[PDB]
């Protein structure tokens, strides 16, 4: 029994990073076969920040202009053969292909979606922690200066699903970067300039998880006879900055475990939001949105008599 | 900036990971240099886990009654040569040297010390996650039926200090454990039988580096002029369920960069004891003890 922030075993991704080097500016990368995977700012000079011109700056650059190490686990000498830039990443090809590539595959995330961020500094993985994709395609990472090119990822058997390389950090705790296919969650641009945050929300769907996982582990004085509706939940969800709440299997699996239905939880969910009635819930007095249903069911496992 | 739950990479740790079979039982193991290090109950039948004899189980065991196989990496087949009884951990000792061993120590963690987990399950890594050594001797994790033999680990430079290794599941949410000494943390027995545990503490140093972590990141409401004396405190804390507070190194520099006193913070502490009235720090309405002066560093400072 219990739930805790759980991470994803790093050791495939970790074989992965690589040290990305372009003239003075050091970032992390990503290496899967013959490419490396980058932030595209790893390009532009410190004092060019604030407006750089990322076009000029692949134009100028060459294939000896980036400089691509393995640093720890196995040694390797990678030579630069080829460079592109995509979107807000670059793409640049090397002469040997990883040996250590894993399956995997490139999916952009939904908001409320979790992955496993793997920070790396100067190529080396320092840290592992789970964030979840911010309703206003933000995360709530820890990322210092040089963390550009860590990988977000979720464990699917044996299938990576890389969905995630940081880039910025855009307020204190807030941090966004792109998907693998060159895009920005959140349109977010690569300038030192000031952007746009939209407003955070709950994700409706994982606090129903996590009232569900802590009815499995013996504390439910929240449930209540009182139902909401999923349609009535979702009307008061735009009024109060929470997510329109979508049923899932996932979610569908628990109500059945427990015995306790969806709209006993969104019912819950308001009562909870207005105070806590100084009790606890899994020893915390605030809403719990970064547990997802499939991550519920995960820690929760058990044989279920047919 | 930000503080999250941090845990150290497990790939050194992936490649140490075995699966220990033992008749019906298979529970995981740690594999360095020629030896295995694995849960004693192991040994048990499932339906004597909750009065084992492990004298009579270990004598009626011999080297073929073991089976250790490494499915990560490259896949192998083990070869028990030898197999010794510490405590309430059994040490394997195998053919073949594990040809990826780390740099590693054996260290028992003190209360209020953290370390990172790796969950496994028949001997496949699962999870990561970081729990904390609470002061009654439990860690507050994540497990499910199988996952003994996981491994706690901290990181120090280059080598690996395994303190923990998994074995039980004393109450709802509440494990514990053995360090690689064979010595369960909180002299809790290997039995399937209720265990009284003792009465939890906060842990007042690690209080004062969660509340130091949420003045570096833009919280600091709760920072008054007003001090309590570590001695004052340390009284005051035998009395509510705190553990006494001992300032070290790692607090001073925190104590330096805010320019906020360790005397402030602990005064805060007794305020905000009785109830944050609303208020949340760093996305909280409760003491958080489970982030060390280390930890806090190393996440805002990269120390
Ligand atoms: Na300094």
């Amino acid at each position: 029994s219990g739930l805790v922030k759980m991470s994803h075993p790093s050791g495939d991704v970790e074989a992965c990073m690589v040290q990305v080097t372009c003239g003075s500016m050091t970032l992390n990368g990503l290496w899967l076969d013959n490419t490396v995977w980058c932030p595209r700012h790893v390009m532009c000079p410190a004092d060019q920040l604030s407006d750089p011109n990322y076009d000029a700056l692949l134009i100028s650059m060459t294939n000896h202009s980036f400089s691509v190490q393995k640093h720890i686990g196995a040694p390797a000498n990678l030579r630069v053969v080829g460079h592109a830039m995509q979107g807000t990443l670059l793409k640049l090809t090397v002469d040997v292909a990883n040996p250590s590539t894993p399956a995997y595959t490139f999916t952009t995330v939904k908001p409320g979606a979790a992955f496993s961020v793997l920070a790396c500094y100067n190529g080396r993985p320092t840290g592992t922690f789970t964030v979840v994709m911010r309703p206003n395609y933000t995360i709530k990472g820890s990322f210092l200066c040089g963390s550009a090119g860590s990988v977000g990822y979720t464990k699917e058997g044996s299938v990576i699903n890389f969905c995630y390389m940081h880039q910025m950090e855009l307020a204190n705790g807030t941090h966004t970067g792109s998907a693998f296919d060159g895009t920005m969650y959140g349109a977010f641009m690569d300038k030192q300039v000031h952007q746009v945050q939209l407003t955070d929300k709950y994700c409706s769907v994982n606090v129903v998880a996590w009232l569900y996982a802590a009815i499995l582990n013996g504390c439910a004085w929240f449930v209540k006879p009182n139902r909401t509706s999923v349609v009535s939940f979702n009307e008061w969800a735009l009024a109060n900055q929470f997510t329109e709440f979508v049923g899932t299997q996932s979610v569908d699996m628990l109500a059945v475990k427990t015995g306790v239905a969806i709209e006993q939880l969104l019912y819950a969910i308001q009562q909870l939001y207005t105070g806590f009635q100084g009790k606890q819930i899994l020893g915390s007095t605030m809403l719990e949105d970064e547990f997802t249903p499939e991550d519920v069911n995960m820690q929760i496992m058990g044989v279920v008599m047919q």
